[PDB]
């Protein structure tokens, strides 16, 4: 048995690259605020965690920081998917897959996360496949080039993400476009892509 | 809901200083192992992740695998505290409080986890307080002075712990104590204070 099993609505996943426009889309449904729960920027948690920004640490010292933010990017959307919500639908913005598949396994790439880091991590995800329940019904794929991706990045500024170069973003895209269109992770339920390049 | 809620048979927890002797006294229960369940010895995990030394790691460079290898330590607890059984009586060496309270804790004094790292694992662990469940009846500590901890630790030798001084041995003492004894934290767990220095 797992915690929140059969608890939650018709689950719909907004997934895309950084800057393919996740929550520009979301804010579409926000009028249906009273019939559908959204969960939105999940970002803004990174970046203020009792004070501590930990999207910024992330980036500026990788090898000691990376670990520590992800399994805190973990929690959080952990924390999202088994929300209690008594709306009939659901619809976030990222996800536990996105987290493990794209980012967790790019930081493995780089070397940003050392092996020990990496497996730590993999364990937690195994262990939460099995202990606590994750509705997923429908995940909407903005699929965007990596240039689009980077110009709208650079738009909104955030202060952390100045020093993201393209090639980051292009390893990125790579990742979401082998588990969300050819489906090489264990995943690609139910998938919509959406052009995002406006 | 938790999961593992109402799965697990009257558990008992071993717990005491670095060297008090935890797993010897386990070993007591060994002839019985047909009808109590007995999880010991966890550190032999945490020495070996898939070939990885997390142990080590953690004593050569805190800043930077302490908070990883606490993870892993709190996701193993998590393991053995949900491990199903049929047995009517569980005996634990060590648990997932004792990470928390006197570890996790005493890392955050003396710096080995920078604030942010600490908040995620106490972030952590607030999740798991509600979305799992942590079947704790009895408390065996098995109280000894830092002094006769220390020898026991060079008697045996692990090559992770050659460098662990007196002072760290001390500060895990008074912790212990704190959360055992003197009950400066959370837990209304009955607890049996038996005299460990042999
Ligand atoms: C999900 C996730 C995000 N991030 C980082 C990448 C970004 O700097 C920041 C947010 O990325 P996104 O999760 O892509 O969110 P966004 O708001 O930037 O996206 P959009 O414009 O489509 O709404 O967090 C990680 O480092 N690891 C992760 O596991
Ligand atoms: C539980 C726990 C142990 N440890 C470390 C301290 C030690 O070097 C090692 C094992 O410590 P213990 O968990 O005390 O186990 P032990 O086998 O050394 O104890 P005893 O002799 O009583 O059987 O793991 C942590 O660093 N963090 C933790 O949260
Ligand atoms: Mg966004
Ligand atoms: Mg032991």
């Amino acid at each position: 048995t797992k915690y929140a099993e059969g608890t939650q609505p018709f689950t719909v996943l907004i997934e895309g690259n950084i800057g393919s426009g996740k929550t520009t889309y979301l804010n579409h449904f926000e009028k249906y605020k009273n019939d559908i729960c959204l969960l939105t920027e999940p970002v803004e948690k990174w970046r203020n965690v009792n004070g501590v920004n930990l999207l910024e640490l992330m980036y500026k010292d990788p090898k000691k920081w990376a670990m520590p933010f992800q399994s805190y990017v973990t929690l959080t959307m952990l924390q999202s998917h088994t929300a209690p919500t008594n709306k009939k639908l659901k619809i976030m913005e990222r996800s536990i897959f996105s987290a493990r598949y794209c980012f967790v396994e790019n930081m493995r790439r780089n070397g940003s996360l050392e092996q020990g880091m990496y497996n730590t991590l993999e364990e937690w995800y195994k262990f939460i496949e099995e202990s606590i329940h994750v509705q997923a019904d429908l995940i909407i794929y903005l699929r965007t080039s990596p240039e689009v991706a980077y110009e709208r990045i650079r738009q909104r500024a955030r202060s952390e993400e100045s020093c993201v170069p393209l090639k980051y973003l292009q390893e990125l895209h790579e990742l979401h476009e082998d588990w969300l269109i050819h489906q090489r992770r264990p995943q690609s339920c139910k998938v919509l892509v959406l052009d995002a390049d406006l």
